[PDB]
């Protein structure tokens, strides 16, 4: 009747979903998205890395050449998956600083091995034990040489190994511990006497101790396993009257991107970059709950387990009942576009969305999207982050580290998304407030703001003049003299 | 005369609090609250965490049975506190890896012990020395079993000690190194010899070492202090010629929350749940620079000294006098809320505050002063954090850690303060500038700007129809006809 | 004609950068500037820090005495500087934990050394090497002595030296290590016997072992190097029977902020605070991306190689062409300052620049830039951070605790950056919307707004009228008559 009435206005939705803002810990969006990963198919995925699955055996046990390891002969990995079934089936032995031989060999990547002809003149070779059995018969670690008396003699061992290779060689060696006295004297002919392997940088001597041990496989001796690293130009050098587990030649040391990992899971014929001792786990989200221990570019460990990031505005209830604007006031009919437009008139009661408010509010969304999601980064070898033995003062720094490190992550993670959440309710705020600060001034004098989210337009405004106050082409001084005369008239 | 002002404000105080947000270093706000804890009582309370008071005794003193800490038997701690003061009192010792055996029997929690019967046939036990009294009389470490000749003869012993429990044993032993040969022959009857403790999975073999050292209470001998962990179905294996200083059964090892402290604060009947070396320390604050080290539910170590929490509003001085609102202006004599309306009319001069937005304001305030205010995460067996002797390697790398953690959490603190007082600059000044703006739109045409809060009412407005604008039930129709013709005149 | 124009309006310039916020990932503004530094002269400056460059000599070289390194006794440093291009020119030797040994010296800060009349009656002294020539003449390393038989006796060594001062002292000696038996008994008259040094808290036991190593400069003998701290109070104990490599007096160890560099930087005669081994960085900026390595007072490393922080507004281009305001369009032609008004009249069209906007901005701008520039910590002796040897557990911790540490500074810096330049474009926004609100206030009813930052002022309004409204002393009054009448026609 001589007036419209123009309602500026966003969608709204009946299944909500709470976020935590910097303003609120619990406010109603019409949509997020979950940015922590707490679930895992429970397969370690085959592809893309190299892995290497030890079945029975562990690393030390595939390098040293246990029997039933024989199989891994000079395989490589990206990953050697250890088994918590794993044992060992020869010769009992220990490896001072075991933990260390096992990280830079799973750090290497690679059981590469090379035979050296050593000059064990003087001495009997490829000593065996029924302890150690290959195909039935009694036998030894296949990269380890039991040199024994020869004609009751051991004449004192003083062999060199030059490296003229371009490349490190290692080398694992061991030490013999008899049990009794006379394993000593019917193994090697006389009195224990130290072992002494060097290079021209490097020394170490270990003396041979006799004694019972409990017995393992029938065996009260042991076997203690050490290593040496030779530079290209040095030389490594043998000097021993006895007890010498002998290297058969040299194991390639590589560097590269290569780990080792604890885990149960079966292996799958599947693709995954990111691998946990509970599985893969898809890596399109930033962080994740499921394990402190990862493989790949994984997302990173968060002690959270869910962490909501908004994907749209606020959602808010549509009052009950004339129509009304976006003050307190969402519009659950509106499905076509996030902002819009409801109009009275002579001709009836519409709608129409906004195309360019909604596309601007979705733009940005998608744009923090683009940056949280499937961007997580590659880390290979690490620390170790669980541990089977008590050790004091090495476990409790390399568990404070990962503690610390872990709380640091959960903070950052919290903080970015109610940062992120908080930006999020911000600019599709801004985007309503700036539909209603453009209408407003295309409007001029011929309407007045009612207070909630509508103007009253005082002039006659068909469906073609409401179209062209949406389109941005409402000319104000066609209506301005029928505006102004109904606006400031006396009544 | 025909027309009434109503302004809009703020409260102001006489004494502010400079606080720092992200656009200003320093900006006074009318309240703020200290964020970093900087007192401690002085006193560790016993409660609500089982205090051991070590006195003048160590742990490992007290593991290892000096008689000083016969009390101390079978004791079980959440934390141990260490004093200055302690002294060791019986036969002078080391132990290898000190800081290792420390920690484990810390982080274990329990000195419970359980004797368990050696075949020790053939040598005499129970010795005893000067060094070592016990009420008067000469004595040893009481965990511990000084073995020595029977009638001038040492057989070898070659003993067994089967773990056959559910739990891990943990064996404290140690091998003793005499100050002459002299010594070595009336102890032992014979040249010194290894001795070799082992079991399926471990071996250790340590020799003794005659030779003199510099006495202390009269001893020129020296124990040297070993461990060893037998796990269920295990066994112990101890092999010796002499020099055995035997265990006489074993320590339970468990696992739990607990941790020793190095300090002199004195324990105190009170209750609180953060432990420092400095005394306890309330735990309501988020931050603390009173100790790196710390036990319990603690607030986190910063190096700031204080960071304060805006808990109001910008605080700014009321100019000097026509009433005025908030433009550049805050309201001295506001004292029954936060923000409220000023008004001129023909019954006088009146302020009311506004409830809705001063407790917008404060349920805001209040809702980020939860979410950091008693909600700090316990943290118990940690790392050393202050060394009495150098070391090099192991040593600079525990430093290193701290100090990096240390700084990234007085970065998040920093961060997050400037971060939050910002928001609650922003959304205090939000809540003047909404109260604002509604009151604008209850006006419609019947008021203008004036451009310093206030708007000038173009009709008589009395102390009803104003209580009508602050109550939001003004009606603009009724008075617009008057408001319109004092409006839009022509002088 | 009756009226005029007055539009509001910002700077823009033709050469923008792009900057990243929490809104968009690349966003124009007027201007930037870097935070990483990313480039180093290529020298070390010698000012502040007192510089030691090794040349030929490594510090442990320096501390045993190595001819070569006679130059370096008794000196400090703040930093010394160890090249590749060292090499050791004495008897070969090995120190067990080196790594330990070269930290604790380097951060001590000294080579101080005081002689001490040690008792050695019934040996040889001074024992010297074709090795280890000074002087073209056969020598031994400076603080060490090398003692042998006298007249085919070597009486046992049991000698003392207290420390009776109030400071620490290093000791530092070692064991020979012989190539054959005939040198042992060519040396110390004997077979092969332990050396224990000892104090009353601590004791060290090791045995010389005889046999073949690789030959350096003709020696298949080794030494082993080991290190002895005494407190005041207590008393060096040293107690052998061959093969003592002695001291010759002590080191002194100071406390402070000294440490070691692996550089082949040249030093340069210039001044820097902070050093990493490519050279002096400047540390103006908060961040550094050239080494991870630093001493001194540095950036921070990230990994980042740039990161700009806006230092203006938005750049937004000058729609072509009536006059217009901010809508869209920024003003290449407003030189004078970043904020101003362009009006057009009876009188013509012109131009004047807003100085307290102008200035509200570049001042909280330059707040910032205070905050992040030149603002750097110092930091000294760290942790190693590249390793020329393969070494497993430990050093697998020292690269993980860097690497954690790198990763969390690079996401403080991305995400401070991002909050910053987020910051500055919103208040560079608001001093424009501020400066729209004051003019729009003034005009009271005497204007309306056209919807591109531009008043139509309805009365005739010439250059000082314009004036009065950019100085804030425009009276409404005066005009309001006139511009009512001009409104509110009907046409
Ligand atoms: C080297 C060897 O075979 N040792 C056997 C050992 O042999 C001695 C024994 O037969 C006596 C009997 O009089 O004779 C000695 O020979 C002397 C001879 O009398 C004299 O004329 C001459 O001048 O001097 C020689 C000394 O050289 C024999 O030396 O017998 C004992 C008792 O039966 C064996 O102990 C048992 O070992 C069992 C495991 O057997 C193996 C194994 O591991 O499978 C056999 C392997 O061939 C042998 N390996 C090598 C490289 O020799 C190993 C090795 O000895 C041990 O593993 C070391 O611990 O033993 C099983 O452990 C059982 O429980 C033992 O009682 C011993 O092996
Ligand atoms: C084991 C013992 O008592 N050792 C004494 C030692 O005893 C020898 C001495 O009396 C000579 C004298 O001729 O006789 C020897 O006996 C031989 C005998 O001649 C011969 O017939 C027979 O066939 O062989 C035996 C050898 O077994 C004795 O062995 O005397 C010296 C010098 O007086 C003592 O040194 C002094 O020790 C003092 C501390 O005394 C204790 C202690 O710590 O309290 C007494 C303890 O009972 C003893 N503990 C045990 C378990 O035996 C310890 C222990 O020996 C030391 O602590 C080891 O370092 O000593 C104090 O230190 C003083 O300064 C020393 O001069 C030695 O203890
Ligand atoms: C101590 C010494 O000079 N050792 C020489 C060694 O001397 C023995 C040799 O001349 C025989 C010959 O019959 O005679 C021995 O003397 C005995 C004598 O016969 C007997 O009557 C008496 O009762 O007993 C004595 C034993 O004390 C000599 O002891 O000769 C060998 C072979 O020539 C030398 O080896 C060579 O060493 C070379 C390096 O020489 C030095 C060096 O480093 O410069 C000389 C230094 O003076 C010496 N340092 C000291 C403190 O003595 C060192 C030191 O011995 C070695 O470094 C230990 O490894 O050697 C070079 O290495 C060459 O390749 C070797 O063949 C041995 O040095
Ligand atoms: C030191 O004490 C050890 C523990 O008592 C002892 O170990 C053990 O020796 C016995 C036999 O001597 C083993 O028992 C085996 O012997 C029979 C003989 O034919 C076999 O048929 C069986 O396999 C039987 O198990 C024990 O297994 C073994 N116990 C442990 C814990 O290892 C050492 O022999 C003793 N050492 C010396 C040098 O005497
Ligand atoms: C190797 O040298 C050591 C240092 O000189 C020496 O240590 C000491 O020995 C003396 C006695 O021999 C102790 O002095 C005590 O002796 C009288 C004798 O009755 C007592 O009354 C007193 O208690 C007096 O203190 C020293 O205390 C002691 N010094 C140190 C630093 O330990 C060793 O005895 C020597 N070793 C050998 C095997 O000869
Ligand atoms: C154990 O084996 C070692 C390696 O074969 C051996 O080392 C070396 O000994 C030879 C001489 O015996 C050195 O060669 C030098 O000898 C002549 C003799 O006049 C000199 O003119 C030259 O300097 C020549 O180089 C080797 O340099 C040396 N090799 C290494 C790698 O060190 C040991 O001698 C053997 N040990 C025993 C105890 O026999
Ligand atoms: C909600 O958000 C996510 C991420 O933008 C999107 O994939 C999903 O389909 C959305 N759901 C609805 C119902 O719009
Ligand atoms: C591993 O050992 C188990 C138990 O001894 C055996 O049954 C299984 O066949 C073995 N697996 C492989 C792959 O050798
Ligand atoms: C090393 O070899 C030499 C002979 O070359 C010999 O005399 C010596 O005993 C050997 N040393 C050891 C520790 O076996
Ligand atoms: C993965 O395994 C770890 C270690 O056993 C366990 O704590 C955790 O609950 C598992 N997580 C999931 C998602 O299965
Ligand atoms: C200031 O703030 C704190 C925390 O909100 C409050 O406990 C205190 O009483 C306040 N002081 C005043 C004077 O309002
Ligand atoms: C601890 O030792 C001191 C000094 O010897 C003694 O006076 C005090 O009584 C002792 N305290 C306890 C609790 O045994
Ligand atoms: C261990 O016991 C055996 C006898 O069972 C003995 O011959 C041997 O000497 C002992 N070993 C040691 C190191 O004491
Ligand atoms: C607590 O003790 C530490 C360590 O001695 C000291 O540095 C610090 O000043 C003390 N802090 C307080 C608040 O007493
Ligand atoms: C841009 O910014 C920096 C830092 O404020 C300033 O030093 C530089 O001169 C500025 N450049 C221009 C062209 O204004
Ligand atoms: C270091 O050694 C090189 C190569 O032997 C020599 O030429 C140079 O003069 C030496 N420099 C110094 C400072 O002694
Ligand atoms: C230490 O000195 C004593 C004599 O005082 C001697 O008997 C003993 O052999 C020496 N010990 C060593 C390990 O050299
Ligand atoms: C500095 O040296 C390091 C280590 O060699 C190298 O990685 C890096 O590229 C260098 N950085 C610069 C800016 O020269
Ligand atoms: C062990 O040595 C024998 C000779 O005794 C040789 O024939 C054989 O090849 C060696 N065993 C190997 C290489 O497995
Ligand atoms: C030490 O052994 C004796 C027998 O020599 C025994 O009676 C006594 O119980 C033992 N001492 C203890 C358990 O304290
Ligand atoms: C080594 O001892 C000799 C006496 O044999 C002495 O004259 C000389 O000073 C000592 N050498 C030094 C201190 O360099």
């Amino acid at each position: 009747n001589s007036t419209a009435t123009l309602c500026l206005g966003h969608h709204a939705v009946p299944n909500g979903t709470i976020v935590k803002t910097i303003t609120n810990d619990q406010i109603e969006v019409t949509n997020a998205t979950e940015l922590v990963q707490s679930s895992s198919t429970g397969g370690i995925c085959d592809s893309p890395h190299q892995i290497l699955d030890g079945e029975n055996c562990t690393l030390i046990d595939a390098l040293l050449g246990d029997p039933q390891c024989d199989g891994f002969q000079n395989k490589k990995w990206d990953l050697f998956v250890e088994r918590s079934k794993a044992y060992s089936n020869c010769y009992p032995y220990d490896v001072p600083d075991y933990a260390s031989l096992r990280s830079l060999v799973a750090s290497s990547g690679t059981l590469e091995f090379n035979n050296e002809s050593f000059n064990w003149t003087g001495v009997t070779q490829n000593g065996t034990s029924s302890a150690c059995k290959r195909r039935s018969n009694n036998s030894f670690f296949s990269r380890l040489n039991w040199l024994t008396h020869l004609k009751f003699k051991y004449p004192a061992l003083n062999v060199t190994m030059p490296n003229n290779e371009k490349f490190d060689k290692l080398y694992i060696w061991g030490v013999h511990h008899p049990g009794t006295d006379n394993d000593q004297i019917s193994l090697y002919a006389q009195a224990s006497g130290r072992i002494t392997v060097s290079t021209k940088r490097s020394q170490q001597t270990v003396i041979p101790n006799i004694g019972s041990r409990p017995r393992v496989r029938d065996i009260p001796s042991r076997i203690s396993i050490y290593w040496t690293i030779v530079k290209p130009g040095d030389i490594l050098l043998i000097n021993s009257t006895g007890n010498l587990i002998a290297p058969r030649g040299y194991f390639k040391i590589r560097s590269g991107k290569s780990s080792i990992m604890r885990s149960d899971a079966p292996i799958g014929k599947c693709n995954s970059e990111c691998i946990t001792p509970n599985g893969s786990i898809p890596n399109d989200k930033p962080f994740q709950n499921v394990n402190r221990i990862t493989y790949g570019a994984c997302p990173r460990y968060v002690k959270q387990n869910t962490l909501k990031l908004a994907t749209g505005m606020r959602n808010v209830p549509e009052k009950q009942t004339a129509i009304a604007g976006f003050i307190e006031n969402g519009w659950e009919g509106m499905v076509d576009g996030w902002y819009g437009f409801r109009h009275q008139n002579s001709e009836g009661i519409g709608q129409a969305a906004d195309l360019k408010s909604t596309q601007a509010a979705i733009n940005q969304i998608n744009g923090k999207l683009n940056r949280l999601i499937g961007k997580t980064n590659e880390k290979f070898h690490q620390i170790e982050k669980e541990f089977s033995e008590v050790e004091g003062r090495i476990q409790d720094l390399e568990k404070y580290v990962e503690d610390t490190k872990i709380d640091l992550w959960s903070y950052n993670a919290e903080l970015l998304v109610a940062l992120e959440n908080q930006h999020t309710i911000d600019l599709t705020d801004s985007e309503m407030n700036k539909l209603f600060e453009r209408t407003k001034k295309q409007l001029r004098e011929n309407a007045e703001d009612m207070g909630n989210g509508c103007f009253k337009i005082y002039h006659k405004c068909d469906n073609a003049c409401i179209g062209s106050i949406r389109n941005g082409t409402y000319d104000h001084d066609v209506y301005r003299d029928e505006a102004l005369n109904n606006r400031f008239q006396i009544k």
